[PDB]
Order: C-alpha cells, then structure tokens, then sequence
C-alpha cells in the first residue's frame, strides 16, 4: 500500500509540475495530460457558477481559445503542495498576461490563484482554479462594487 | 527529524480541525489558537487587498464584531490536508449564516472557501481565507457586474 502510494503521489507531482510551466504553443497540448473524460475550469465567475470544461477534447478545444484571449500568460511564484492523499495536489500561485476579450479593451491582468488537480491512473481527472473575479473585472473596465465600510471596525 | 515533523503535524491537525469547528460563543476564545502576533483574515475582497487582522489581541475583538455579524455561522463539508511541510494546512470547505453588515439589509450569506493555515511552535501563525467576493455581494444586494459572455466560446 505505502509504496503504491508513494510512486503515484512522485508521478503526480510531476505531472502538476509540468502542467503548472505549461506556456505558449505547448498549451496546446496541455489536455494530454487528462483522462479522457476529465474536467478543467474556472470555479470562480461573476456567476456563481463554475465553467467546467469537460473531456479532453472539449479541454483541446479551449486551449485553442486560450491562446486568443489570454496569448502570453504565465504562471509565477509557484507552491506546491502534497496532500495525505497521494492523488491530490494544490496549488499557490500568481498569473499574469494580456487579457484580450471579445468586445472589451485589451488588457493586463493580474491575479493570485489557488489550484486543485485531483488524480487518476497517473492524469488529472480534475481540475480547478480559483481566484478573485473582482481582478479580473479590474482588468476588463469593468466597475467593482465596493462594500460600504463605514460601520466596521478599522 | 521524522519523528519531531510527525509530532509536529498531528497536533496542528488537530488544531485546524478545532479551528473549523468553532461556534457560537466558543469564536469569542478563538483566538487562543493563534501566536501572540498571529494573523488571520480575509484575502479576497472587492479592493483587491487582503484584510489581515493583526496579531492575537485584535483577532479577539474581530470576534466579538464576528458574532454580531455573522451570528449562527457554520462551516460546512470540512476537508483538511496536510501537506509535505508538517506546519501547513489547507482547508476546503463551505460557510453558511445570516449576514448582518451595518447599514445593509439583514440576509443569507453562503460560499465556497479555502483556507490556508500556517503554525509556529503549535499555534496558527498565519491563517487565510479565500472565496468569491461576488456571492457575499448578493448576500447584501449589492449588484454584481456580468462579463459579457456572446463573443465566447459556449
Ligand atoms: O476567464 C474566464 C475563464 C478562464 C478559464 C477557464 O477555464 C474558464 C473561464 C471567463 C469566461 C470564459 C467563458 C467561456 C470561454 O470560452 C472563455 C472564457 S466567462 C468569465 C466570467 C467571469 O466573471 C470571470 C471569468 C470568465
Ligand atoms: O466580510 C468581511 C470580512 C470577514 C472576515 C474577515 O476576517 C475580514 C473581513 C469584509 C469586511 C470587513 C472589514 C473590516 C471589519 O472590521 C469587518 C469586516 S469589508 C469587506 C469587503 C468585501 O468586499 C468583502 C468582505 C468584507
């Protein structure tokens, strides 16, 4: 039991290495390193609600779109954390590029980002990021409403 | 060495769990998990800065306000981990209570959060906590800006 866990937990670190300096044209090949039906995201929106993207192709396919919106982002200051399961790692990092949204003007986006990769026979099956959408917003034009302070303790 | 990180990383577990399960009255002594110049607070808030609460004295008058404005909060659905470093936690879960800001109307706050804990000679040297600004916004019907979705991918 404890050497098979300690072989996926080494095998699986390296993969959330690679993922993690994963940058320009390799993105495009960045949902080999899924299942066939795992999941990738953004778990934090204006929404509420998360986007998935779910099945390698369909992950194929956004990375595509990845290299339009966001074409030169990088994640920086990276932490990597092991967990007592062997099969899920997080993640502390920033990232920074570019944002060139459809019907926005371009900008520069930066944001601080905690991800979670969970594991499967040696792929991630999930994936999630999650940061402060108000960034992102600031990035975008877009006003952040600002939570009125006065009646709290400063 | 082994041995003093096993010890080392039991006993925090242990705290983090009390930490998660702390309520009602009991937030009042909270703050006796932390170091004398301990810090704990929110890092994810419409400004983009953290609001960090400094050391132990002012993380108990934080409580107090805490339980006049949060008053029957919950944490909910608690995964913890450890991690390769014995003095590192993080911390998934959700929250849930009534939300009682001044100068709002009273509502119903919930949310996804992760928390990161850090320890020092077996107190919390550093704990932070990371969400959506964007669902504590509903919470007090306060509007959240939408991105525009059309030109994207669907
Ligand atoms: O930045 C992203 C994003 C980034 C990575 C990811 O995995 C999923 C979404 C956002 C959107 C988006 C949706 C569909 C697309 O085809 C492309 C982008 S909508 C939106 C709305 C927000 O309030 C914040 C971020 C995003
Ligand atoms: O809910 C909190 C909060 C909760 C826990 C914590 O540790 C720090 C801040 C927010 C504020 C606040 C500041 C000073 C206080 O004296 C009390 C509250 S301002 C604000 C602004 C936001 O966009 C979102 C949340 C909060």
């Amino acid at each position: 039991e404890n050497r098979a866990q300690v072989a996926a937990r080494q095998h699986n670190r390296k993969i959330v290495e690679q993922y993690m300096h994963t940058r320009g044209e390799a993105r495009l090949k960045r949902h080999l390193l899924f299942t066939e039906d795992g999941v990738g995201g953004l778990w934090t929106t204006d929404s509420g609600q998360p986007i998935a993207i779910r099945g390698r192709e369909k992950l194929g396919e956004h990375a595509v779109w990845s290299l339009q919106c966001f074409p030169d982002w990088v994640w920086t200051d990276i932490q990597i954390f092991e967990t007592q399961d062997p099969n899920w790692f997080w993640v502390e990092c920033r990232g920074e590029g570019a944002i060139v949204f459809p019907g926005y003007p371009r900008g520069q986006y930066r944001n601080h980002f905690l991800h979670s990769f969970r594991f499967e026979n040696g792929l991630i099956k999930e994936q999630r990021e999650f940061m402060n959408p108000c960034e992102q917003f600031r990035s975008l034009g877009i006003e952040v409403p600002e939570v009125r302070r006065d009646g709290l303790p400063s």
